[PDB]
C-alpha cells in the first residue's frame, strides 16, 4: 500500500534548520522522485544567505523512499512501506579529524507531496578544517547505504562512507550512522541485509545569484 503512493512522479519540499559551530543556516529545497528509475531532481537555495559548510556535505542530509527496489527485493523495501505517515531518520556523520553532524528528519506525505523537515547540529569542526574552510570539491561522489533490520525499534539501522574530494587531491571522509523508525505504528517491511548504490551529481543553476545545489540524484536498491 505504502509502494502504491511512488509508481509516478511525486513532488519533493525539503526544509532543512542547521546550527554548525555556531553558525545558524536554513535550506529549502524543491523537486521530484521518480522510484520507477530511482530518480531525485532537486533544487536547493540558502535562504539565510552564504551556506557556511560545503553544499557536498549536506547531500546525504537533504529521501531514500525514492530507491528503485528491483521487484525481486520489494519485499524489502522500509521506506515505502512507512508512508504515507512516515519515519524518523537520525545520523551521526563523522568527519575524519574533524566535527559532526546530528540531523533528525522527519520523512512523510503532506497530501500528494513528499516532505523531508531536517534538523541539523555540528560540533567540534575546525575553523581551518576541510569543512569551515571550503576545501572541498563540488562535483560528484557515489558509495553504498549498508542497511540492516532493527527489529527493537521496528526499523532499520545503516552504515557507509562518503569520500569527500578535497581540492588539493586528497579525501574527506565522512562516516554516517543512521536509524530510522516508522512514524505510525502500522506494519513495515523489516528488510534483510542489502544496500543502495546511490550517485549525487551536483551543478549550478547559471541563472542563479543566491548560494544553491542542483543535485541529479540515482538510487537503486542492491546486494540480494
Amino acid at each position: 500500500k505504502g509502494e502504491e503512493l511512488f509508481t509516478g512522479v511525486v513532488p519533493i519540499l525539503v526544509e532543512l534548520d542547521g546550527d554548525v559551530n555556531g553558525h545558524k543556516f536554513s535550506v529549502s529545497g524543491e523537486g521530484e522522485g521518480d522510484a520507477t528509475y530511482g530518480k531525485l531532481t532537486l533544487k536547493f537555495i540558502c535562504t539565510t544567505g552564504k551556506l557556511p559548510v560545503p553544499w557536498p556535505t549536506l547531500v546525504t542530509t537533504l529521501v531514500q523512499c525514492f530507491a528503485r527496489y528491483p521487484d525481486h527485493m520489494k519485499q524489502h523495501d522500509f521506506f515505502k512501506s512507512a508512508m504515507p505517515e512516515g519515519y524518523v531518520q537520525e545520523r551521526t556523520i563523522f568527519f575524519k579529524d574533524d566535527g559532526n553532524y546530528k540531523t533528525r528528519a522527519e520523512v512523510k506525505f503532506e497530501g500528494d507531496t513528499l516532505v523531508n523537515r531536517i534538523e541539523l547540529k555540528g560540533i567540534d569542526f575546525k575553523e581551518d578544517g576541510n569543512i569551515l574552510g571550503h576545501k572541498l570539491e563540488y562535483n560528484y561522489f557515489s558509495d553504498n547505504v549498508y542497511i540492516t533490520a532493527d527489529k527493537q525499534k521496528n526499523g532499520i539501522k545503516a552504515n557507509f562512507k562518503i569520500r569527500h574530494n578535497i581540492e588539493d587531491g586528497g579525501v574527506q571522509l565522512a562516516d554516517h550512522y543512521q536509524q530510522n523508525t516508522p512514524i505510525g505504528d502500522g506494519p513495515v517491511l523489516l528488510p534483510d541485509n542489502h544496500y543502495l548504490s546511490t550517485q549525487s551529481k551536483l551543478s549550478k543553476d547559471p541563472n542563479e545569484k543566491r548560494d544553491h545545489m542542483v543535485l541529479l540524484e540515482f538510487v537503486t536498491a542492491a546486494g540480494i
